[PDB]
């Protein structure tokens, strides 16, 4: 029946994509902790860019309709 769960592609800048199968409604900093031991950067040193804008801890996955979707995941000193 109905998708409770998001399929979300995430590509490094080494060019690997790694896709992760989260609930529907997790949120921007529970997806960096989700993705956090495959990718190998821990979640406060994530930057997710999809569209051209860097994706907001407090809302979720959601709100930016990136079921199905390539995010880039970028490495940087935490703010």
């Amino acid at each position: 029946g109905e998708p409770d769960s998001l399929e979300v592609l995430v590509k490094t800048l080494d060019s690997q994509t790694r896709t992760f199968i989260v609930g529907a409604q997790m949120n921007v900093k529970e997806f960096k902790e989700h993705i956090a031991a495959s990718v190998s950067i821990p979640s406060e040193k994530q930057r997710l860019i999809y569209q051209g804008r860097v994706l907001q801890d407090d809302k979720k996955l959601q709100e930016y309709n990136v079921g199905g979707k390539v995010i880039h995941l970028v490495e940087r000193a935490p703010p």
